[PDB]
C-alpha cells in the first residue's frame, strides 16, 4: 500500500473497476427490488459548474446508499439539449447549435465520469435526438386529435429591431431588453395545453405526496389556486346605461371569494377592456389614456403584487342585489381581463388591496366582520380585518351573527333565487401555451393546408425532422425563412401544404425523460409497457427548487396524460423530492477607467486577512459581497480547477460537509482544504493500521470479556452505523453523517488497539468506516476496502447495526440498612462498607 494518498492514481482505477463489474448498468430484474434514484439532467452548455457537482454528488450518495443495501439501482443521466443557450452561442460563434451540443455533451460527459458518479450510461438521451423527440411529437398528435392541444389566438410582445417574440420577464418600461426598442403586442396562433382539464386532479394528487417538502405542495397549489366564491350580479343603474350592449346593458357580473362580506362593498372595479370602460371611456380622454396605459403594460405574475395599483372613476353606477346601495364603477389596473368576468366588487374593510386602494382614493370602508371585541380602525389595516375562519357578520342586516360559512350559503340562497348569483369554481391556472417563435427546438408536427385545415402529421411519418446545418440569424426563426424545410405536401388530401414552424416549449423535453430512461432504445412507443410495469415511479428525485412550480407541475400533468393514453401505470411520478439550495460565492473587482475577477484568479492576504490580490501579477483587488454564483459577476469557481487541484472524492467531500442539500453552500477554500486533509488522514489510518501488522478478521459476535476500552470503541461504531444510516436513509443530511464518522475516528485514535482483540476491533471498526463513506467518497474507500478485505466492497454490503454492542453492562447488588435489606455507594445513597460488585451496608 502506498505510504500517501495520491488520487490521480487511484480514482480511474476504481472507476475502471466499477465500470468492468457494470454495477451501473442495470436491467429490469425481477429478482432486486427495483430503486429509480433521478437527478434533473442538465442543459448541455459546455462545462459542469458547482451547482451540476452538488446536485449530482446527492444523487450519487443516495443511489450508492441503496446499492449498498441491496437494491436494483437505476441512475440514469442525459442532456436536456434544447433551448436558447445553443442558439445564441451560434450567434456569437457562427457554428451550429446541434454542432455545439454534440461537443459540449461529450465534453460534459468526460467531466460527470472522472466525478465517479455510479450511472447506467447506457440509458443516456439527449433530447435534440430525433429518436427522443419524435414521441413527444407523437403525444402531440394524439392529444391534439382529442383536443387536449388545441390551436387558438393569443397575444405576444413582438420586438420589432430584434425580430422575435419576448418574454414578459424580457419587457423593461414596455421595451426590449436587448433591442431597447419599444415592443408590439400582436396577436398570432398558438398551440395550447389544455392543463386546466387537469387542475383539480393536479391540486388534489398534491395530497398523496407525504415525502415532498410541504412549501412545494403549497407553492404548487397556490399556483393552481383553485376557490369556491360567487358569482354576483349587480344590477346597472338606469342612468348608466349609455352606450352598452347585450347583458352589459344589463349588469355587472363579478366574481368573490368573500360573499360572506357583500354587505361591505363600497364600489366595483372592471379590467380596461371591459364594455362598461368603453362605454364610459368614449367621450372622456383620460380615461381614454388610462384604458391604453393598462393595455400597454406588461407585468409578469411575480410582479403583480408588487405594481402600484391605480384607478379611474366612470361616472357609471350599479346597483348591490343584497342591500340596494348605488355603487360606482372604476376603472382599475389590476383587473385582467381574462381572470373571471374582468370585474370584481372592492370590500375596503376585510381585503388588505382594497383597503389600500380605498384609502389612496378616500373611498369608503365598512366594516361588515368581526373578530372578538375587536377594535375596528378604519384608518389603519391589522390582520383580522381579513379573517374567514373565527369571525361573524355585523351591520349586514339580516346576516349579522353568522360565521363565513353560514353566510355564504345565505347570500347564495338569497341571490339564487332572486337570479343575481350563484356559487362558482374557480382557478387561477392558465392553459399552457407550447408554441416558440424559435429554431432550435422540437418541431410542432402540424401541416397547414389550405383546403383539409391543421393537420397532423400520421404516426407513420414521424418523427419531423429539426434540420441540422443551421446557423441562427438574429432576423427571425430560421425555420419560417427555409422553404427547404416548410415546404410540403398534405397528408390528408396530397396537396400544397406548409409545415408549422414554431418549435415546442423546452419544458416538454423534461416533462417525460424519467419515463424515456426506462426504455431509451423503444423504437415502438414513447415508453415500452414491460419496463414501465417494472420501474414505476422515481423512488428519489433531486434537483434545485427554483424548479419547484413550472417543470414539477408539468412532470405530473404529462404523468397523466401518458397514464390516461395507457402508457403508464402511475399517478405521479416523484414519489420522494429533495430540493437542493444554491452555491454562492465571494466576488472581486478592479474599477476601470468594474471587471469582476474569477475567484480562482485571486490570491489572499493573512496575518497570523489584509487584503486581496491578482494571482498574475500583484496589483491588490477589491473583495466585495456574496452572492449565487454567475457569468454575471464572474463568480463561478469551475469544479474542473477543483478536481484538477485534489482529485474528484475531496470535491464530492466537500460539497456534501460544507452544507445540507438545502442550504446554500458557500465556497471555501479552507473548507476544501479540510476536506483533502481529511482524507489524507482516512488514508493514513488505514495505511498504519495495516503497517503494524496487517489485516484480521473483523471482530464479530458476543464481547463479552472485551475490555472497556474495547467495548466503548464497539459501542461508537455500532451507534455511528445507526447514525449514519439515518442520514443517509431518513433525514437526508450528509454532514452530520460525516461529523459521526470523523467521531468515530477520533475515539479509534484515542483506543489502545495493539492487543489481539484490539486489532479484531480495530478492523471492524475500519471496515465499516470506509463502507459508510463509501457512497461520499467512492474511490479512496474503494481503494481502501480493498486493502482491509478481498470481498467485493458492494457484496458485503451495508454494515448492519450489532445490538448486542449497544446494550450498556448491568451489575446487581443489594443495598442493607443496618444488615437487613464510591461507585455503588453514590447509587445506593440514592436509594458504609462495600464489598467488592455484590453488596453495600449502610452502617448508621
Ligand atoms: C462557466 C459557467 C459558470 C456557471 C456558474 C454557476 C452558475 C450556477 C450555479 C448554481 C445553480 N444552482 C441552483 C441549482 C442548479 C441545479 C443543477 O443541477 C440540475 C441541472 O441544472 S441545469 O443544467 O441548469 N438544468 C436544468 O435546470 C434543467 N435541465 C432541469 C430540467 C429537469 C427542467 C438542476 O437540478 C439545477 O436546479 N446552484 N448553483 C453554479 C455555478
Ligand atoms: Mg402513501
Ligand atoms: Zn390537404
Amino acid at each position: 500500500m502506498q505510504e500517501h494518498y495520491q488520487p490521480a492514481a487511484i480514482e480511474p482505477a476504481a472507476q475502471k473497476k466499477w465500470d468492468d463489474a457494470r454495477i451501473s448498468n442495470v436491467s429490469e430484474d425481477a429478482s432486486k427490488p427495483k430503486y429509480y434514484c433521478l437527478s434533473m439532467f442538465p442543459y448541455p452548455s459546455g462545462k459542469l459548474h458547482m451547482g451540476h457537482v452538488r446536485n449530482y454528488t446527492i444523487g450519487d450518495v443516495l443511489s450508492r446508499f441503496k446499492l449498498l443495501n441491496g437494491f436494483n439501482v437505476m441512475q440514469p443521466m442525459g442532456w436536456d439539449a434544447f433551448g436558447m443557450p445553443a442558439e445564441n452561442a451560434a450567434m456569437k460563434n457562427n457554428v451550429a447549435p446541434a454542432a455545439w451540443t454534440y461537443d459540449n455533451i461529450e465534453y460534459m460527459k468526460t467531466q460527470l465520469k472522472s466525478l465517479g458518479f455510479a450511472v447506467d450510461w447506457e440509458r443516456e438521451v439527449a433530447t435534440c435526438k430525433p429518436e427522443y423527440y419524435r414521441w413527444e411529437q407523437w403525444l402531440f398528435t394524439k392529444l391534439f386529435e382529442k383536443g387536449i392541444v388545441y390551436r387558438k389566438n393569443g397575444t405576444v410582445n413582438w420586438d420589432p429591431v430584434d425580430q422575435t417574440v419576448l418574454a414578459n420577464e424580457q419587457v423593461i418600461d414596455g421595451r426590449g431588453w436587448r433591442s431597447g426598442a419599444l415592443i408590439e403586442k400582436r396577436e398570432i396562433p398558438m398551440y395550447y395545453f389544455k392543463i386546466t382539464d387537469y387542475a383539480e386532479e393536479l391540486l388534489n394528487d398534491l395530497d398523496k405526496l407525504e415525502h415532498w417538502p410541504e412549501q412545494v405542495k403549497t407553492m404548487q397549489r397556490n399556483w393552481i389556486g383553485k376557490s369556491r366564491g360567487m358569482t354576483v350580479r349587480f344590477a346597472v343603474s338606469d342612468d348608466s346605461k349609455q352606450g352598452l350592449e347585450g347583458d352589459y346593458a344589463k349588469f355587472l357580473q363579478v366574481y368573490t371569494t368573500r360573499p360572506d362580506t357583500l354587505m361591505g362593498a363600497t364600489y366595483v372595479a372592471v379590467a380596461a377592456e371591459h364594455p362598461l370602460a368603453t362605454a364610459a371611456a368614449a367621450d372622456k380622454p383620460e380615461l381614454q389614456a388610462f384604458i391604453a396605459e393598462c393595455k400597454a403594460g406588461s407585468v409578469a405574475e411575480a410582479d403583480m403584487a408588487t405594481m402600484e395599483k391605480k384607478g379611474v372613476p366612470t361616472g357609471r353606477y350599479v346597483v348591490n342585489p343584497l342591500n340596494g346601495d348605488k355603487l360606482e364603477v372604476w376603472i382599475a389596473n389590476y383587473v385582467l381581463w381574462g381572470y373571471g368576468d374582468g370585474a370584481v366588487m372592492a370590500v375596503p374593510a376585510h381585503d388588505e388591496r382594497d383597503f389600500e386602494f380605498a384609502a389612496k382614493y378616500n373611498l369608503p370602508k365598512k366594516q361588515v366582520i368581526a373578530v372578538g371585541d375587536n377594535a375596528f380602525d378604519a384608518n389603519r389595516w391589522q390582520e383580522w380585518y381579513g379573517d374567514k375562519e373565527n369571525g361573524v357578520l355585523v351591520n349586514s342586516g339580516d346576516l349579522d351573527g353568522l360565521d363565513f360559512q353560514t353566510a355564504f350559503d345565505a347570500v347564495a340562497a338569497k341571490l339564487q333565487s332572486q337570479g343575481a348569483g350563484e356559487p362558482k369554481t374557480q382557478y387561477r391556472l392558465r392553459d399552457w401555451g407550447i408554441s416558440r417563435q424559435r429554431y432550435w427546438g422540437c418541431p410542432i408536427p402540424i401541416v397547414h393546408c389550405e383546403k383539409c385545415g391543421n393537420v397532423p402529421v400520421p404516426a407513420d411519418q414521424l418523427p419531423v425532422v429539426l434540420p441540422e446545418n443551421v446557423v441562427p440569424d438574429g432576423m427571425g426563426s430560421p425555420l419560417a425563412k427555409m422553404p427547404e424545410f416548410y415546404e410540403t405536401s398534405c397528408p390528408c388530401c396530397g396537396g400544397a401544404a406548409k409545415r408549422e414552424t414554431d418549435t415546442m416549449d423546452t419544458f416538454i423535453e423534461s416533462s417525460w425523460y424519467f419515463f424515456r430512461y426506462m426504455s431509451p432504445k423503444f423504437s415502438d412507443g414513447m415508453v415500452s409497457a414491460e419496463s414501465a410495469k417494472y420501474w414505476g415511479a422515481v423512488d428519489q428525485y433531486i434537483g434545485g427548487i427554483e424548479h419547484a412550480i413550472l417543470h414539477l407541475l408539468y412532470a405530473r400533468f404529462f404523468t397523466k396524460l401518458m397514464r390516461d393514453e395507457g402508457l403508464v401505470n402511475v399517478d405521479e411520478p416523484f414519489e420522494r423530492l429533495l430540493t437542493q439550495g444554491m452555491v454562492v460565492c465571494e466576488t472581486y473587482y478592479r474599477e476601470n477607467d468594474k471587471d469582476w475577477i474569477n475567484p480562482a484568479d485571486v490570491e489572499l492576504t493573512f496575518d497570523d486577512p489584509v487584503s486581496a490580490v491578482l494571482k498574475a501579477d500583484g496589483l491588490p483587488v477589491v473583495i466585495s459581497g456574496t452572492e449565487k454564483m454567475s457569468k454575471s459577476k464572474n463568480n463561478g469557481v469551475d469544479p474542473q480547477e477543483l478536481i484538477n487541484a485534489y482529485g474528484a472524492d475531496t470535491a464530492r467531500l466537500f460539497m456534501m460537509f460544507a452544507a445540507p442539500p438545502e442550504q446554500s453552500l458557500e465556497w471555501s477554500d479552507s473548507g476544501v482544504e479540510g476536506a483533502h486533509r481529511f482524507l489524507r488522514r482516512l488514508w493514513r489510518t488505514v495505511y498504519e493500521y495495516l503497517k503494524q501488522g496487517g489485516a484480521v478478521k473483523a471482530f464479530a459476535g458476543n464481547q463479552d470479556g472485551l475490555s472497556k476500552e474495547l467495548k466503548d470503541l464497539r459501542h461508537k461504531l455500532h451507534s455511528t452505523t445507526a447514525k449514519v444510516s439515518d442520514d443517509y436513509g431518513r433525514r437526508q443530511q450528509f454532514n452530520t453523517a460525516i461529523a459521526a464518522v470523523m467521531e468515530l475516528l477520533n475515539q479509534y485514535d484515542k483506543t489502545d488497539t495493539g492487543s489481539e482483540q484490539g486489532r479484531a476491533v480495530a478492523q471492524e471498526v475500519l471496515e465499516a468506516a470506509v463502507r459508510l463513506l463509501w457512497p461520499i467518497v467512492p474511490h479512496i474507500c474503494e481503494t481502501l476496502w480493498s486493502e482491509l478485505n478481498g470481498a467485493k466492497l458492494w457484496e458485503a454490503g451495508w454494515p448492519t447495526v450489532d445490538e448486542a454492542a449497544l446494550v450498556k453492562s448491568e451489575i446487581e447488588v443489594m443495598v442493607q440498612v443496618n444488615g437487613k435489606l464510591a461507585d455503588l455507594e453514590a447509587a445506593a445513597l440514592a436509594n458504609i462498607i462495600v464489598v467488592p460488585g455484590r453488596l453495600v451496608n449502610i452502617v448508621v
